[PDB]
């Protein structure tokens, strides 16, 4: 779009290297000579833009992650209190279109959190994933709303992994069951699993 | 146990760090010299116990299968004609014991099946999960003990995540909705999940 300059270019060619070298490719001290030689600038222009390695990380995922935010807060925005099937539904619907920002951020979550190479990673990590709601199955427990045996950090956890696990799975495996993840199938996807949350752990 | 020779511990040496080149870290071309350089062995004990580096790890990938899936063999022994609830309350039963398997298995699983250097580990892969009940819930809806509007498909999914996703999700974020995967609560897990898949999907 446009005529953009040579620098900015250059500053946005790092940012897809560092998501590439996160999405597809190697672990932990990638170096910024790699990422500069993936992006095609010099190696310099990481310290020059982002002052370290780590805050290229993190502004990669501030930026990847905000359209789809974006999306899913503008879907979210015609659905009802809180309703783990509205939550599942516009999931679905929004990951259906960046299908691999689940197992980025899974990736993101899994780096050792103790490590200081990781701490600003690991901040920006915890900032895109704050409007998550982890206690819902809480809130539903303590308004009367769930069967009278159902366990609310068991049944968080098993809403947990309706939603985000088929997005996770290689597609190897789904398709060994027979599964694409096409908009179709999601869209059925989500209506089976909503009356399975519903007839399984509501009344 | 017992005294083994400085042979067969080199060979069990190399098993060992290419499973640690695999549970904890590297990617792709992790060369010979880089997995008995973690071993403490001469790097041509690779080619002479195994013949290739791809040998070595579909050699680690059986080893460390065999006591895993001799433990849940064993556990469903016991259990009745395809029942959903029994297949996930042995699989978390045996995983207690071997929590890192789900995680290894997938990681597998998200190999470039197409990549020649992957062939090896790809049919050992297989091989190792060639037990799982792929098809249980389409047996079931064909015996009509399914409720009348649900999808083979969908509820295979939603049974594979729930007794999976447990394992594969990072302790960080297990601990962030307050769960630690403790023998008690994968037993109060399992309780759980087995009234939501029988009130979910059953009748």
């Amino acid at each position: 779009v446009g005529r953009p300059s040579g620098d900015t270019q250059n500053r946005d060619k790092l940012i897809l290297a560092a998501r590439n070298l996160f999405i597809e490719r190697p672990y932990a001290q990638v170096s910024i000579r790699e990422i500069a030689s993936l992006a095609g600038t010099d190696p310099g222009l990481i310290r020059y833009y982002f002052g370290s390695k780590e805050k290229l990380f993190s502004t990669m995922i501030h930026e990847t992650a905000m359209p789809v935010l974006a999306q899913l807060h503008k879907a979210r925005r015609e659905t009802r209190q809180e309703s783990p099937a509205a939550l599942l539904q516009t999931y679905y619907s929004v990951m259906s279109k960046h299908p691999h920002f689940p197992r980025l951020m899974l990736r993101i979550a899994g780096l050792d959190q103790s490590l200081p190479e990781n701490a600003e990673v690991t901040k920006a990590f915890y900032e895109v994933v704050n409007f998550e709601n982890i206690a819902i199955f809480q809130r539903l427990k303590d308004k009367n709303l769930l069967k009278d045996d159902v366990d609310a950090h068991c049944a968080q956890l098993s809403f947990f992994a309706m939603m985000v696990f088929p997005f996770i799975v290689p597609e190897n495996l789904l398709e060994r069951v027979g599964i694409e993840l096409t908009p179709d199938f999601l869209q059925l996807l989500a209506e089976q699993n909503t009356r399975l949350l519903q007839r399984g752990l509501m009344d």
